[PDB]
């Protein structure tokens, strides 16, 4: 599993209504762009969940890297992104072969979302719209960008 | 050397003087660039070639088909040491892998110069290295790409 975590003052997420309208909004918090690998297991997901929730990305009391999202009662917007498995190693056109197929990915993603809300709180976890074109107006704070690939630890 | 490339409709970059705008792009890419203490010129040339050549926009009916240069779009290069934020140990990132600020700035300035030489002086915008930045961004897709050059054989 791969995640890019960005620290924000706000994020406004919107989709097409045409078959843009705002479907989700956060203030202070994190936006987490999350890629599900075809071989991901529950263990991968748990590690990402723990890290997003516990990473000390805010300053407190004139001390750096001190507080996490839960501490400050901040929000998280979770956005599904298969582009992180974009192989850029060959030429100009990225391929996305490492990504989990969208049907499996969706149920996996929903499970992750539920697990997020379980360790924190239902009101503090916002999502986008798996499989849909999205527009996200984001106020980047710092900016602070953290990358994690689970294929590198335990 | 590490980079997070995001596809944008626009990005407005602001620093504390309260917030003065120093830099603005419409359509293009924002690149969050982290320089590693052992990075060579070759690592840079690989990132530059990729930000410039990767086919990240669709083109009516065709998917992942056009790059930033094809479309005559812009690039906002933003210096980011948080990409060397190691989060494997505790929950406080450490940044020992990141090249020291003055050497980093010198290297970053060269990188900007080579971007301009490979594309166009007018099309490459930057942040304020070493400074707190606020970045109002409109993510388009979203599309997020991560590259680490120590994962490939130059
Ligand atoms: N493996 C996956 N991990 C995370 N999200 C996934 C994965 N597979 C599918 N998705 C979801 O399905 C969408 C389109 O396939 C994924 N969407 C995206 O990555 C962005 N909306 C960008 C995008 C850009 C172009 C395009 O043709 C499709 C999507 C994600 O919401
Ligand atoms: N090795 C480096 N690679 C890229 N940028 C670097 C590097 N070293 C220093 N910088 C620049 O100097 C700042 C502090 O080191 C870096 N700033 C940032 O990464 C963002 N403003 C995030 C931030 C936010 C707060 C803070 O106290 C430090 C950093 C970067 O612009």
């Amino acid at each position: 599993m791969r995640v890019v975590i960005q620290r924000v003052k706000g994020a406004i997420l919107s989709v097409r209504k045409e078959n843009l309208e705002i479907i989700s909004e956060i203030k202070n918090g994190l936006i987490c762009f999350l890629g599900i690998h075809k071989n991901d297991t529950w263990e991968d997901a748990l590690y990402i969940i723990r890290k997003c929730l516990n990473l000390r990305l805010w300053n407190n009391d004139n001390k750096t890297w001190d507080k996490n999202v839960k501490d400050l009662n901040y929000e998280l917007l979770i956005v599904s992104q298969f582009t992180l498995f974009g192989n850029t190693k060959k030429g100009n056109k990225p391929d996305f072969h490492l990504a989990k197929e969208p049907n499996e990915a969706l149920i996996f993603y929903n499970k992750i979302i539920d697990e997020f809300k379980k360790q924190y709180n239902d009101d503090k976890i916002k999502i986008g719209k798996f499989g849909n074109y999205m527009n996200i107006d984001v106020t980047n704070d710092g900016p602070v960008t953290i990358y994690i690939d689970t294929h590198d630890i335990n």
